[PDB]
Formats: C-alpha cells, sequence, structure tokens
C-alpha cells in the first residue's frame, strides 16, 4: 500500500494495464515510466493534453499514430467528464491530480471509481511542486510497476535542481531580485493570471527569486490587477505561453513546433502591450518567456533552472537547460527533443 | 440613453437616481460639485476613505449636516476589506466606482455581483488619468445623476482656471523646464519615496509646464524612487503631499480644512529637514512645497495644478491666487464655507 | 467570519464572545487595548503570570476593579501547571494564546482537547516576532473580539509613534549603529545572561536603530550569552531587563506601576555593581540603562523601542519623549492612570 | 619634498598660479581640485582635451568662455608640442603623464623645464590605473596645494571602489567571466586595440573580470587579432569610444552631449561588423560601451562600477554609477553632469 498527494490510502495493483488519466497532461508524469512504449496501457484520458498540449501531442503522433485512437473522457473541464465513458474503459487505476482541468479528491467520479473496485491515486505538480513533485513521481513508480524508472528520474531530478539551490539556497532576500510571473500572458480576458504561494512560484523562490505575487494571493492561482504590477515594478517580468506558431490569437508561442525567433517575436507582442512595455523589467531587457505547461509537470526542473539564470545571469553562466532537457529525453522519452521551451526578449 | 464610462464600458443612465453608492469615499469630491445645498441627500453608503483620510473635511461637513455619521459604511480603507453583502443590502440604484484607489476596480467581484443584481455601475477617474479622465468623469457623472446642469457648470469652470495656466506653459519649451519630484505622503510612509509617474499628480506637473523627474522612472501612475535616485537627480523645485491632521506629532505634513499657514509651515519644515531630503538644492534655494494630498484623486485638482504653476513660474503667475478659484470654487458649488490650508511655502 | 491567526492557522469569528480565556495573562495587555473602561467585563480565567508576574499593574486594577480577584486562574506560570479540566468547564467562546512564552503553544494537548469542544483558538505573537506579528495580533483580535474600532486606532497610534523613531533609523548605515547587549531580568536568573537574539526585544533594539550584539550568537528569540563572551564584545550600550517589585530583597531591577524613579535607579545601580558587568565600557561610561521586562511580550513595546532610540542617539531624539506616548495610550485605550516608572538612565 | 609616479622627487612650490598641463586630459585630476574656479590657474595645456574630448570642451565653455584662451602649447601627440611656446608660459609647474600622447620621463621638454628651474610632476592614470590614480592625486594635492579636495576625493574613491571589491574579491578565478575590452572600437586603422596588464585591464581586474588580453600583451596598451578574439570567445565584449553624436566617422558615441539612443545606435553598428557580430558575448547580449577617456582619468571609478555591474549583473542591481557620477560632480566639480557615459546593447 502506499499513500498519494491527497493523503489516501491506496492499494497497490499487482498489474496495471489500464491506466486512466483524470487530467491529460499527468501523462507527462507517465512518460518518463513508460520508455518507448509510452502509450502502451493508457485506456483513456482528459483531452487537455490533446488540445492544449497540440504541439507535443502532434510530435507523439507522427511517431505513434495509435494516440488518435486513445479515449477522449471529456475535453478541457472537469464537468465536462462522462463517468459513463470512463467506467466502460474498465480501469485498473485512475490517476488524478489535487487541481486542474480534471476532478480532484471530493468529485463524484472519485467515489463512483471506488464503488467500482478502481484504486484512484492522487499526484500533484501544480498547487505544490516543490513538495509534491518528487513524491507524486515515487508513487507512480510504485502502483505503475515502474520502481526504476522513477528513481532513476527523482535522481536526475534531484542532482540538476541541486545544481541551482546549492547557490539560491544561501542568498538572503534582500539581495534577491523581485519577479512577477504572467501566466498565459496576454491571452486571459481579465490580465493578469499569476502564481502566489504555489505552481511557478514554487520555481520562483527555489531559483532565488522574490514574487511579488507571494503575499497578494492565498491560493496557488490567482490574479493581479495590471496597475499593481506596473506599482511594484519589479526586477524580473516573465510571461508564460504555450501557443502554437501558426495562431493568431493572443499569447506566448512555446513548445515543440515553435522557433526560437517565433519565440522571440511573439514574446515581444507581449512586451508592446500597453502598461507592461513601460515596466523597468522590460526596458532593461530582463524580460522572458516560459512555456506554461511546466505549471503541470515534473519537467518542471528545466523552468526551475531557466529562472535561475535569469534571476542571477553570471553565476548560472555555465548551467544550460537545453543539455538538462536532452538528457531528459534522451534516458528517459521516446520522441525527439524540438522547439523553444523558453526565450529571452531581443 | 446610455453612456460611456472611464473603463470604456456603456451604462444604461437610470430614469431617477436616489442610492448612490461610492465604491472610494472620497469620489463624495466628484458627487459634491452636483449635488448644491444637499450634499449627502442621495448617497446610501460609502467607503470609509473619506470619513478616516479625510478627518478634517469631513468634521466640517459633520458640524453642518451632522446625519453624515449615519451614512453607512461599506468598509475600511482598502478593496478587500468591503463586504458586499452589506452593499447589496442597501439597494443602490447606482455605483460610483474608481478605476484605481482604496475601492474596488473594474474586474472585481463586487463589480459583477452589481451587474448580476440589475444595478448600473459607473467608472471614474481623478487619479489614474487625471487629464484624460477628469472632465469627462464630471461629464458622465452629470448624465447620470441628473446634474447636467451643475456638471457643466464645473467643467466651464475648470476649463477656464486652468486655461490661464496652459495658455501660458504649453509654449514653454522643455529646455526651459525646471525639474520637479513630487514626494506623496511624505515623511508618512513606511519606505520613502512615494510618488507619481506619467499619471496622478504627474499630470499636473506636466499640465504646469514642469517636468516630472519620476516621468520615466516608473511604469504606472504611482510608484516608489528611492532617496539616492532624488538626491542624485537634485531636481529644481521638491514638492511634498501630505493631509495629517494639526495635532499629531507624527512625521507627514499638515494640511487640510483644519490647518493653520503656522502648523502647514511647521510641518513642511520637519519634512524638509529630514536627513538627505536636507541637501536638496530644492530645499537650499527654498524652491520646496507642500500640497494637500488627496487632490490626487479629487476634481477640485485644478487648484493644485494651479498652485504648481505658481511655484514653477512664480513671475509669469504672480496674478494667479488659487485661493480665489477655491473660493469662486466653494460660494458657487458647495454647501460649506472654505477653511484651512491646502498648499504651503516653505520659509 | 474568518481570519488567519499568528500560527497561520484559519480561526472562524465568534458572533458574540463573553467568555474569553486567556492563555498567558500577560496576553490582557492587548486585550486592555480593546475593552475601553470594561477591561475585565469578557475574561471567563486567565493563566496566573499577570496576577503572580505583574503584581504591580495587578494591584493598580484591583484598586479600580477588585472583582479582577474573582478571575478564575487556569494555572500558575508554566503550560505544564494549567488544568485542561478547569479550563473546559469554564465554558470559554475563545482562547487567546501564544506562539511562546508561559502559556501553551499550537501543539498543545490543550489546543486540540479546545478544538474537539468546539472553541475558536486563536494564536497571537508579541514576544518571538514582534516586528513580525505585533500588529497583524492586535488586527486580528480586533476581528474575532468585535473590536475593530479599537483595534485600529491602536495601530494608527502605534504606526505613528514607531514611525518618529524608524524615520531616521531606517536611513543610518550599519557602521554608524552602536553595539547593544540587552541583559533579561538582569541579576535575577541562576545563570548569566539571558537575552534576545534575532525576535523579542532584539527586534526593538533593530528598529531603534542598535547593533544587537546577541543577533548571531543565538538561533532563536530568546537564549543565553555568557559573560565573558559579553565582556570581550564590550558593548557601546549596556540594558538590564527587570519587573521587580520595590518591596522585594530578592535580586533583580524594580520597574513597573508602584516603583518610583529612586528605586529604579538604586536598584539598576545594584544591577551595575556586580563583578565583570562593572567593568564594562557602557557601565563605566554611563551608557546604562533599564527598561521594563514585561514588554517583551506586549502591543505597549513601541514605548521600549523609543526608550532604545533615545539610548542609542540621545540628540536626535532629544524631542521624543515616551512618557508623553504612555499618557496618550493610557487616555486614549485604558481605564487606569500611568503611575511609576517603566524606564530608568543610571545617574 | 613628494615622489612622484616617476620615482622623481619633486619640490613643492609655495605657491602654484602657473599649472603646465602637458596632456590637456590631466586636467579632469585637477578639476577636482580647484572647485567652481577650474580654469583659473591653468598657463596652457596640450590640445587633447580640446580637441579629443570636445564635449565635456563644450560645455565648460558654455559656462567658462575664457577656456578658448588658454594657450594649447601643442596638437595631440608628443611630437607636436613647441618647447619654445611651452617656456614662454613661465609655468611654476608642469603636470606630465607617463604615457599618453604628452611627453614622458625622458622627453627633451622635462629635461628644458629642469634647466629653467621649473618643478615637473608625472602622475598616472593610465599605464597603472590601480596602482598609481591614488597617489597621483595625493602627489597633486601636496604640489598644487588642495590637500583637502584631494584627501576629500580619495575617500570618496575608495569608498565607491570598495562597493565593488567587498564583492568581486571573494569571487574565485574559476567563477569569474572572461572579458575582451576593444578600445576606440571601429575607430582605428587595424582591429584590434586593447588593454593587457594595465589601463582598462586594471578595471576588469577590480570588477572581477578575467581580461582576455593580460597574458597576450607586455605592455599596458596593444593590439589583439580579430581571429584570436573570434577563437578566445569570451563572455562579456566591451568597446570604448568618445565620438561626438553629430560626427558620421566610425566609433562609439558617448560623453557629456550624448542621447542613450545615439549611444545605442552607435553602439550597434560597432557590434554589427563583420567578425564581431559573431561573438558569443554580442549574440547573447553580454555587449557594451564604454566611454574611452576613463582609460586617462581619476573619474575612473565610474568605468570599475560599471564593468562591475556588467560582469555581475544582480549581485551590483542595487549599484548606480550615475548617482555615484552625480556624487562626484555635486561634491566636486563646476558643471551639472549631462550625457552618456556608457551603455547597453538592445
Ligand atoms: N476553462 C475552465 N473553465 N477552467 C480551467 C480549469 C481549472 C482552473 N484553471 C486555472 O485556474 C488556471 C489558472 C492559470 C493558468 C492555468 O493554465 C489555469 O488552468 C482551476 O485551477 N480551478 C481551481 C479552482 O477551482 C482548481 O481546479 O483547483
Ligand atoms: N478558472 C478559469 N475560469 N479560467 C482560467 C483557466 C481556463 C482557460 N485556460 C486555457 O484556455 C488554457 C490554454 C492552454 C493551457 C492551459 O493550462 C489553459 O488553462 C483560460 O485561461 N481562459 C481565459 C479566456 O480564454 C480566462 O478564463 O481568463
Ligand atoms: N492601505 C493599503 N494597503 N492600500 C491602499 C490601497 C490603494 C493603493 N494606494 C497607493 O499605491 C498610494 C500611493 C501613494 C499615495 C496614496 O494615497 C496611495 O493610496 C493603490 O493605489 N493601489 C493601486 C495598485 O495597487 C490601484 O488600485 O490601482
Ligand atoms: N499600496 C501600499 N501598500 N501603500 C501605499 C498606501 C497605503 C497607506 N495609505 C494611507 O495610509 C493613506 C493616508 C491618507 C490618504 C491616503 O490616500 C492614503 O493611502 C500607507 O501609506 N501606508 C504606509 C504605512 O504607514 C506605507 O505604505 O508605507
Ligand atoms: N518557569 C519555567 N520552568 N519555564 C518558563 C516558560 C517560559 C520560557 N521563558 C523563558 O525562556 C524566558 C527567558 C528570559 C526571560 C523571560 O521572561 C522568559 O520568560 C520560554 O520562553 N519558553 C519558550 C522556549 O521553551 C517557549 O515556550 O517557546
Ligand atoms: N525556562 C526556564 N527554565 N527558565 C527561564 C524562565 C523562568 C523564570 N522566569 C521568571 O521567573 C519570570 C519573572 C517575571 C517575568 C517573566 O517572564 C519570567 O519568566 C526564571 O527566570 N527562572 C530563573 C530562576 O530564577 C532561571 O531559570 O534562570
Ligand atoms: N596620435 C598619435 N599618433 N599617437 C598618440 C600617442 C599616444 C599613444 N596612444 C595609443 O597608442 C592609444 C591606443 C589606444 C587608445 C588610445 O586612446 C590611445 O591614445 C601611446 O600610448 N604611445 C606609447 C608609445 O610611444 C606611449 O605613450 O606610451
Ligand atoms: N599610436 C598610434 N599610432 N595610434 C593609436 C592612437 C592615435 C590616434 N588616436 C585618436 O584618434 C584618439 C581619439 C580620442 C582619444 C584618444 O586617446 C585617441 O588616441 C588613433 O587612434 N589613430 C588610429 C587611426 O584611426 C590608429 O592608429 O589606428
Ligand atoms: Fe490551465
Ligand atoms: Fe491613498
Amino acid at each position: 500500500n502506499i499513500t498519494d498527494m491527497a493523503g489516501r490510502s491506496v492499494v497497490i495493483p499487482a498489474k496495471v494495464e489500464r491506466i486512466l488519466l483524470g487530467e491529460g497532461r499527468l501523462f507527462y508524469a507517465v512518460s518518463l515510466l513508460e520508455g518507448q512504449k509510452p502509450f502502451d496501457r493508457i485506456v483513456g484520458w482528459q483531452g487537455d493534453f490533446r488540445k492544449l498540449d497540440t504541439q507535443t501531442y502532434a510530435v507523439y503522433k507522427a511517431k505513434f499514430p495509435q494516440v488518435d485512437n486513445i479515449p477522449l473522457i471529456g475535453n478541457t473541464t472537469a464537468d465536462s467528464i462522462s463517468p459513463e465513458k470512463v467506467l466502460t474503459l474498465n480501469p485498473d487505476i485512475a490517476i488524478f491530480g489535487l487541481s486542474g482541468h480534471g476532478p480532484g479528491k471530493n468529485s463524484e467520479l472519485v467515489k463512483q471509481l471506488e464503488k467500482a473496485g478502481v484504486p484512484v491515486v492522487f499526484v500533484d505538480f501544480r498547487t505544490s511542486p516543490l513538495k509534491n513533485t518528487l513524491p507524486s513521481m515515487r508513487v507512480l513508480g510504485k502502483v505503475l510497476h515502474r520502481e526504476q524508472q522513477a528513481n532513476d528520474y527523482i535522481k536526475f531530478y534531484e542532482d540538476n535542481v541541486r545544481k541551482v539551490t546549492e547557490i539560491t539556497s544561501k542568498i538572503p532576500a534582500d539581495k534577491k531580485p523581485s519577479v512577477f510571473i504572467e501566466l498565459r500572458a496576454g491571452a486571459m480576458e481579465e490580465c493578469c493570471g499569476t502564481a502566489g504561494k504555489g505552481n511557478m512560484g514554487d520555481f520562483i523562490d527555489q531559483a532565488g527569486g522574490n514574487n511579488m505575487a507571494k503575499n497578494l494571493l492565498p491560493g496557488a492561482l490567482g490574479t493581479v490587477n495590471l496597475e499593481k504590477v506596473l506599482s511594484t515594478n519589479p526586477d524580473i517580468y516573465i510571461a508564460s505561453g504555450g501557443k502554437a506558431p501558426d495562431n493568431n490569437a493572443p499569447g506566448v508561442s512555446l513548445g515543440a513546433q515553435v522557433t526560437k525567433e517565433q519565440a522571440q517575436s511573439s514574446l515581444q507582442t507581449i512586451l508592446d502591450r500597453k502598461g507592461i512595455n513601460t515596466l523597468s523589467a522590460v526596458k532593461n531587457g530582463r524580460s522572458y518567456g516560459i512555456w506554461h505547461n511546466f505549471y503541470n509537470s515534473p519537467y518542471n526542473v528545466l523552468a526551475i533552472q531557466s529562472f535561475a539564470k535569469w534571476f542571477y545571469p553570471q553565476q548560472f553562466a555555465d548551467l544550460d537547460p537545453n543539455n538538462t532537457m536532452n538528457s531528459l529525453y534522451s534516458q528517459f522519452l521516446a520522441i525527439e527533443p524540438t522547439g523553444t521551451y523558453w526565450v529571452d526578449s531581443t
């Protein structure tokens, strides 16, 4: 038996072959365990990975066209999941997130699955990445019978994060740069989405930054008004996005099918917005883009490294997130790394 | 009949208004120009900023209108302290909010609640972009409160009294303009120095033909510049804002309805005697002044634009008198008598 | 409604409170600022530290309120002496506890018992992290005791009176600051010398622009530094804390409501005449002072921050008088008259 | 009475009223001593200040038109100095530089002046700034009877340098960025002029940088070929210039009459040159401009600070060399600071 991220006891199945993904992008944690056979044990998933990660999807489709035939249990919201379609896939395990675009610990679907005799595991990369990322992988390892892959990934992760924390854990608060992260910048109805005590805030903390929204918000995600950002006038501005290159909607283009030219061109649009464009950080060129889906992925060590190099350029001159990304893919994944997951303003 | 507010949103003009909700208490100043001798007749409730952050002007209105104490306070001095429940049970027929300040903004939940309740919401602004927004705000308030005459009268008064300044300062070339720093609530904040960028009192500096040293240091209307940056820039003219009550020995400039010239100058001097500030060229040369803080969010801000022009070019505006303008303002529009000191020069 | 206490825990605000339990008796000081002329009206019971470790302030309240003797003592002066049974039979509707001190902490069994009994528990702090916690503690007590006005009034008073110090000391560079050692309950502990690290009275030294020699010797808010370490560091300024009653022949400094200047000066001198202490440069040079110990856990601690600044920079704070601040505090908030000596200088 | 920078003993004159400047830009050291009467005691000077510092000249001329009437003893080279014109000015002291566009310790003119009974003082801000800048000011103080001004300036300088060395003195060599400084970049016949163990090299050393030319060159100044720079591929590129805005000759525009936008546009031209534009430092945006005349001025504490903030951006985020310049001008000089003495690439 194991304790999941909701504190609940889960009896590990003897053999797993029918994994249900409550949130599609929980695939990222699964991908680190399944080696060259990524989709072999997925009976169905939330449609967020296919619809909100179109780039990473297309790359896996070109090498694995059977991905199109994995059933979508819903669209991009917990409320759109048919519990009936879920149960007819006869899962032998269901992986859910404490938060996100899929069911949480108190949903009806979780109770239905408990009545059906199906083990449910809660992980978390989104609410409390710092507390939860590694424990989540340890647990997924045990319940999916991929302890070796999991232990390998934890060692890789700890080592690559320790490269940052060995330095930033000793830096005193008054020497840290102030940071604002604008999630899905440009692309929300009301500006400005950001992270508080949690989510990408954990990355700012680890990378030795000072999140200006840490004390403005009670939860992991929330909203701060444009004028509050202008008034705080933080040292460093970071925008997250995952927009596909050939999408004329507002947002930052980043992901597997994005070139540096397009990442720079679209970040600039984001930085040219009224108000934003007068920020000291934007004028001084301390303005950056990070791929949004790192907000819910155990690949988040790539962002902690990208934030650290932006917060202390020379102290992390020698650190290369692209090499960490390449080591990750070659050691663990079944596709080749492409595209741009981070960008600096021209 | 609809109107476009200061947030760009369309608002349907109520047929009759008798229950005005003030998102920020000091938005009363705009309302006071419209309500003549019956200032508080139509106010169902307001933010507590006017009563708690404008104690002097409050006390003067209370002595003539004791019923002001019975207007409900929907919160203290911050948007986050407003109970949306208390707000809705006052059954307002209009809510007036500010684009910025100590009350809810355009994206607050309370604004959405009120829209669900069928209550028209109007955004005004005297604080973020006074130059763009002050007159349009009054025009709009005129239409939605059915006081078009009072509003048009006040716009004419305002335009004329500002034109007295801009007719001169609009033709002055940049290289003849004095550099200016305004230290908001000088001495009274934890961390020095609050100031205004391209907005707020910065708009007044611009209009009065001054050169705001913080214009390009800051992205927003308000922000913070460090003492050493001020010392380094060493601007021609120093201005401190305050609204401290006379009998308060804490640091801050005393200005307002119950402040005498002696208290305003004694307390400005304390502010100018602070380490660092006291080595400014502007302080040593006596180009140091005090302005009443609440002009940072009031359509009476024409008084500050004029005080600024007279400090920026003393001889060219020798003949201009802001005290005459305040008196014309009060007598024409208000229901109280002008008292106290709203600005001061160092001696 | 709900609020966050000083332990990070959410507390549901009772609709009406009439049975307040004080985990530490001297938490009364925070309550006294809210209860006006009816100080003891809502206290069902308290730890015996206020009655037994604050005999002077107790006696003054007893003479005006003899019913104070009938408030139940839930224990003596240590968390371990509190009977949880006596506590629960008082049927409290709220319990106020301190993150640290002579009463239960956040992990005690009594706190869990009360949670099982459906009784809200609120953690405040004036002792571990006064700088971070004093004002937030008062705001919180305001909300849960339905005295938001009194609390907000006291915060404004406090901020203003501290700002009188910090406006000056916040700009002073480290190399111009005096070194300071504070000896808590000097002369009265078994092993010399108790003091404060990064917390407790250390926060006051920091704010008053001093350099606490024990800041980096100690991990916690309280600890112990050896006499020889003090002698070796030989700090600029020596401060002794005490609260000993005048007619108490035990060792320590006499300070409090029933102490005269001469009893405070004479007893400080005994403390300064002790072997080792008496060779300190600060003692020989007369930069030696006494402060009332209980300021180590009281929102009246603004009086200590002000006494410290005036000892650290005598001429820069010549004009500041902590006695006026105490009198303004008492008259505005309390139900007794200020008496005695809360601070003393060596002759 | 005092030992100059050439090791020679100079007899302090009882009263000085006729100062001869071997190199015009030695005026900068004099200006720190003469308060509001900068030109009162100058009998004549080399034409380098008037002809190679046209901007700083024009600013002093607008307040002091009598500067145009100070005699020019030559143009911009030691060989163009008429010793006859020099001697008829009847100087009572001559200030010369160990190196530069004026006579050195072995020149004939120095011997002529010794025969004429005129005290000669050697200073140095150019060959060995680190060893010589402060001793030079101490000496000038004594011989010009401005000991107070000199001691005031030394304290100011030491304090403002200590702001840098407190941090960079504890950085180990292997964490330091490699740096190349291209003096009068774009403006020489043959690329690339630079500094070795001396001149602006001393500033790189102090600011915790690693001068790639330190061991390529024997002297304070020299030349390294473009290909050697490309091959070393240093972390940080710095170009010096002092070109006037309205001068369309090649080089970087910096000085009292230069705006930031003109300094950025002209630095960019310099960075767009063949070879230079493939440097990692240029592509990564670690490319900067510094005002050339800091290569021979006791105001050089401004460049040391500008270099440290470029070498360690976050560790010196709170340091402002512009506030330092302003404290310098207000405390010591008779004119108002204007223009751009340093620039970052867009
Ligand atoms: N399209 C929707 N209606 N909901 C989206 C899903 C869940 C929601 N998402 C976010 O808040 C969010 C914020 C910033 C950036 C993102 O990518 C986001 O997905 C959400 O998290 N809701 C909370 C509270 O209900 C939760 O599920 O815990
Ligand atoms: N809690 C909400 N209602 N909205 C916040 C999240 C929902 C929605 N998110 C996306 O469209 C999205 C796209 C790519 C990756 C993601 O994680 C996403 O969450 C959203 O942000 N909607 C905007 C309007 O488009 C909004 O509601 O502000
Ligand atoms: N007491 C508080 N914690 N907040 C007050 C809320 C408004 C805040 N005020 C200022 O920035 C300010 C600055 C100088 C002088 C003043 O009188 C001020 O009130 C504020 O303006 N917030 C901005 C952005 O947060 C806004 O609402 O647009
Ligand atoms: N946005 C903030 N966090 N601070 C700026 C304003 C908050 C507060 N304002 C006032 O007290 C105030 C008083 C009169 C008139 C106003 O318009 C006011 O805003 C403030 O300044 N607090 C101080 C704490 O003493 C501070 O922020 O340093
Ligand atoms: N009578 C006892 N045996 N213990 C008393 C408990 C409180 C204890 N007090 C001190 O350590 C102290 C030190 C110097 C001066 C004082 O007035 C003191 O009261 C205490 O603080 N305990 C801490 C650590 O154990 C706590 O409760 O967190
Ligand atoms: N936790 C401990 N063991 N000692 C430290 C404090 C215990 C005791 N404190 C007091 O008597 C006291 C008096 C007035 C006000 C206070 O806050 C007090 O704590 C104490 O000091 N004990 C001495 C023995 O006398 C000691 O332990 O050295
Ligand atoms: N105008 C000339 N033809 N010669 C000037 C003589 C000084 C010469 N200067 C430089 O080489 C120099 C190099 C880079 C950047 C500069 O600003 C320079 O002035 C020089 O230093 N010559 C040597 C050897 O005679 C010396 O003076 O020690
Ligand atoms: N020793 C040499 N022959 N040349 C190097 C310096 C001589 C000349 N110097 C300047 O133009 C100059 C301008 C401003 C400030 C200075 O210190 C200067 O030296 C020079 O650079 N000539 C170039 C021809 O463009 C060259 O020799 O490459
Ligand atoms: Fe999302
Ligand atoms: Fe305000």
